């Protein structure tokens, strides 16, 4: 009945049921967990793997004889159980020297700092096995327009991100990175705020085989867009690396709702998008338990979010698996879609009297698109009314 | 005292002034304006030229004899008035026959329709001297997850934009091709819904240098985010090819209020931007008098587009040449950001002690960016209390 | 398989499955509906009944005796199907001179002019049988700050509708009268834009106990609000006397997608609220068929409404028999919110020392409130996973 | 030169100017302010007096011993500055024990610990001077749609105000309470959501006329709402009791930005507003100095909000004065928007044919309203273009 195994590839920060429920009015409610018992606990729920910032694993201000015991701890708890590091990531926005920023702060000092703190975890991200390096920037924007002159930001950006890879390249790590867009909050605006935007940016850099993005649900929903879509330029770019699951209720602030949570049929339309592209990366859960809610809550919130995952893979399957659904995919003209314009050529596009001159525009108009109809047997497919 | 001159290549679309006011749920307000009329009443206000759609300038339907006859009258009131045409786009949205769409129509002859359509009216832009041809895929999306795979319609969008590059390219003709976003309305979601998901898409294309953005106030406001960070983005890809100027307030229906109405500082921002970048493309007003206005509330409305471009380009420069705003910018470190981060190399960076090991990251961290203080006198200048 | 009967109260506009697809960028896809047939086939699909603008019913400008024989037209193919007509409403926004509203139009005559053709409405109502008279202010509201007082227009929104009810009531007629909001559109701002601000409205009326709220699902989630919420705080003050039931994805234009469309949880919980509560009136969908579909489409679109709303009623009735949910209610002290706070009294309160000296902050503190077990067993039982 | 006195009634709240930065992803970034230096500073800077949560001056936990001494080193410097206390309000939502509400927490011992707090802290609000008592139920709401009942918690709500009325009156005290709504955050949806839910919430207490509204300026342009709209329905319903002044930039999570920065305009029309109707009550600053700032930085935001009200106040003025900008008020009937509709009376209305069979229509509506001209005379006074 819907039972995770690590086939599945669940993944979840160590941030997520590690929240100890500070927000911004109020105190934590929930006492620190343990990195090695997040791992243990997620082991039993049926998780793949775990994902990190170095903050998380490693206290800031460590010592080099603290850090090596920190790392051997947890490399424990993974052996013990089985669990995987397929991601990693650098706290970049949580001390106060990374308060306008790390990679495009101001002051030339700090983002030397970014640098050489994001280059030491690569280095552990390696040693551990992870196959891919996010980067969010959640302090890269600004409050007022005179603070940040964003030309220069995004030089600064794509010097940064241009020096990682070529230290990456020069190492011999076999690492890509991932961008994970925000359009706000903690700043009043974020630079690079949608998949679109950060899709964008990749394409200056020097060497852009060596990134892609991790989108997140709720953060494409904050600009009030359509997650699925923005995926599916994504894939079809070829650069969904990494993909942040949750749930997300509107444009407000971030939620980081359980997963299925949120907007209910875009979760249904993601899961049949990523199945049907054949994603084969982690399906990391980015989310935050409610503050609410006790350790046992944690553990049920964390255990609902691949629940929904599986519940909602089975729907679409059954969905794309029904003769009556893909008897309405054709009624729809979801077949001529795939098909090419003019595979004939622009010649003969302009040659063609039936394209233009000899165009009946009234019978085209007059055929009705069939959408409703198929969208109901989607809705009662997600309903399990058939 | 803030009076438009034609050097100041203000321009507005025929459809802009002409708008008869039917919307959703009203009928029109105001007569139908004659094309030759608008184009004289904007000489006398100080515009610079006009934009059209085909089916602005030519009925729907119309012969070819009828055609030329159209075309003839609009030329002579350009000659008349000195006017010019720097833009052109096709109306793929308004007939019946492209209510899912043109380029990315689920049915194949409507998108081989679309295409003839558009290529038609390129060539009388060229024949007009328009420099740059805009696309606003408004039709190209969906209400309903199952209606369309995105992939597919990328692959179909490409197809489209990559046939019209070849079309241009092989008859020889100087013009620039500048896609439209819009995140929704008229369609649920529309593809390529904001300036990044252009730009990256951008990037696809055969010929890539044929094609730049035609980002618009009020769409980019739509989705919650900085127009002025936008614009910014674009001008850093070299992009910014033409731009749609008006005013929207916040998160609802596109309102296409005159240009310094909505946002007022954000326009602040952004006219600052375009001037210090040196943007020498049209000014270009895309807005809509309201339906409660008459025709003296329609050259009203136009003129104070014009009006308050001007007044925040006064201020801007009022701005940007204050020594004590000078001194606030370095104090905030903004000639900081503008220096390479790591000019000296990665390695040196890598050996640079003071970078990490030695980094004092409390005194770094106490350091206040006096970003407010900048914003203030920002306001200042804005509101002529400088 | 989820079939309606009329007892299960379905109603619509007959604007809506008649809605001929003229959005602000395009022409209508659908002929003109004759409000007979629209009856008739309406009835077929299980409905219970139909309500109307009078404008929908007898064209603008019509003679008396094209209006008799508009009516009994109407009335045959009601008394041929059985069909009834339990709400009735007036068109204050499609004619040009509404353009600055009805109610509250600066203009004194066409405030008298809207009140006229309001009262000459409620008379056919009352003759159809209409139990509440719905008003739409869509007119009513500004796009610029200077155009509307607004302590004015209230004052003139309050006479308009206090001279409705001594109408009324100096007629003899048993109708009442509910208010419709929306935040925006056409308007740029709406006045009485939400439910709570029309709630508010009421209770300065000379006799509120004639008004009531008519809230629609997507109005409110235009504004980004909880429509589940706010039509509990509507039952809780007596007012909920009709409603209008839709789908909305999100803070954008008002889609008004079928039913079950959209938010589909905030559906969820709208139904379980509506039937645990006992709301007695119409189930009424303000909808629009998108305009990708013929006529099959539209009453594909219409069925649909209704079947989601039995399906949803079905899942909410589980929910709420289920022995494990009640427990889970309990469980989340959703018991201990029924209790009084102080029953016990004000001095009772102040002298109990287990309210405060002796309360143990931190031990209540623990507590988890077990509100994400309780949200995935509803999850469950929407997905039909129990 | 806009300087602020303490005539002007600026009031800001301790925990404005006190913020030290913390955010849901940082760590503070500045030292804790002494609640007596807070006093002295803004004394300097021309406040009029400052406002407080009980634990802003009382840290929670303290003795009687220690809450005496605290109380009166801050009676002390009121004394030294002369500066006043008008508003207090009960801090219900930072301890981890308010996590799922004070006032409608589903914990009925967590609910008469709430009122017991607040009870406290109106006895000292009184002894301090104040006039008004604010309450923002920040924690009463719900993420999920089955934890909070919420017609039982709107009981728990009304009960908890009947019984501090009920306190408040048999103590003889002369203070009357005001509710702040805000729409979300910290709550997924927060009840009473906007001023209208506040003000029609309000009519159902036992005591109507000792309760009003604290509508915030970026509350409710979190729910995209036009704020100047929803103070004057407050002034109408004579509830406007107090009022927090910030900015914020469009539907995001609150940013509590300094006054005049977010939406210029509607600053504008705000102050147009407030200073036309003579609210004679404190000019309440709720802000955050942005984390980027030192203390340096905070003062100049501090100061930042009184000046920018003191332009506003001044372009306002200057705008109505304008003899220009009256008859421009004439040209768009505001003079015909201030008479009543009907005071000649139904029966008279009934009897006006040229109400309605003798109306022409089409006369009324081709008459333009003139609206963009009077809003671009606003444009040029808020400018200084005139
Ligand atoms: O970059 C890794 C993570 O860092 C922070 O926790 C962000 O809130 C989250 O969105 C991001 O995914
Ligand atoms: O593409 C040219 C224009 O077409 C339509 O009028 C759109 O509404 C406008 O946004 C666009 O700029
Ligand atoms: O008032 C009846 C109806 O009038 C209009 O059709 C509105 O769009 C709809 O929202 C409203 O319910
Ligand atoms: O109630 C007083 C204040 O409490 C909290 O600080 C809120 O964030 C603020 O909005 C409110 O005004
Ligand atoms: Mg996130
Ligand atoms: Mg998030
Ligand atoms: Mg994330
Ligand atoms: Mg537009
Ligand atoms: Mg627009
Ligand atoms: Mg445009
Ligand atoms: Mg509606
Ligand atoms: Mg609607
Ligand atoms: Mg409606
Ligand atoms: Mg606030
Ligand atoms: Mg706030
Ligand atoms: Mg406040």
């Amino acid at each position: 009945n819907y039972q995770p195994t690590p086939e599945d590839r669940f993944t979840f920060g160590l941030w997520t049921v590690g929240w100890q429920g500070r927000d911004p009015f109020g105190d934590a409610t929930r006492r620190a967990l343990d990195p090695v018992e997040s791992v243990r606990r997620l082991a039993e729920l049926g998780a793949h793997g775990v994902t990190f910032h170095d903050d998380d694993l490693i206290p800031f201000g460590s010592s080099d004889s603290e850090r090596e015991e920190h790392v051997k701890r947890f490399r424990q708890a993974l052996d013990d159980t089985g669990m995987k590091v397929p991601m990693a990531t650098t706290n970049l926005f949580t001390h106060p020297v990374f308060k306008d920023g790390g990679f495009t702060a101001n002051d030339r000092d700090v983002r030397r700092y970014a640098l050489r703190k994001t280059i030491r975890n690569i280095d552990l991200a390696v040693e551990l096995g992870a196959e891919t390096y996010v980067a969010w920037g959640g302090r890269e924007g600004a409050e007022s327009g005179g603070a940040k002159d964003v030309r220069d930001a995004l030089d600064r950006m794509k010097e940064a991100f241009d020096l990682l890879g070529e230290y990456v390249t020069s190492q011999g790590y076999d690492i890509r990175f991932a961008i994970e867009p925000k359009p706000n909050e903690p700043r009043g605006d974020i630079l690079l705020p949608t998949v679109g935007h950060a899709l964008a940016f990749i394409e200056r850099l020097e060497r852009p085989e060596l990134y892609g993005v991790n989108p997140e649900v709720g953060h494409e929903q904050m600009a009030g867009l359509n997650f699925p879509h923005g995926i599916a330029q994504a894939l079809w770019a070829g650069k969904l690396f990494h993909i942040d699951l949750n749930g997300q209720n509107g444009i407000k602030y971030d939620q980081d709702l359980r997963f299925g949570a949120g907007d209910l049929r875009a979760a249904f339309w993601l899961v049949d998008l990523l199945e049907s592209a054949g994603y084969s990366g982690p399906r990391h859960f980015d989310f935050k338990p409610p503050r609410t809610e006790d350790f046992d809550g944690v553990w049920a919130s964390a255990a609902g979010c691949m629940r929904n995952y599986l519940i909602l893979k089975e729907r679409a399957a059954a969905f794309r698996a029904d003769p009556e659904v893909q008897e309405a995919l054709r009624a729809s003209r979801l077949d001529e879609l795939a098909r090419p314009t003019a595979a004939d050529g622009l010649q003969a596009l302009l040659d063609d009297r039936s394209a233009f001159e000899e165009f009946d525009v009234d019978a085209a108009a007059a055929r009705g698109m069939a959408f409703e109809r198929l969208d109901q047997l989607a809705m009662d497919h997600l309903l399990g009314a058939r």
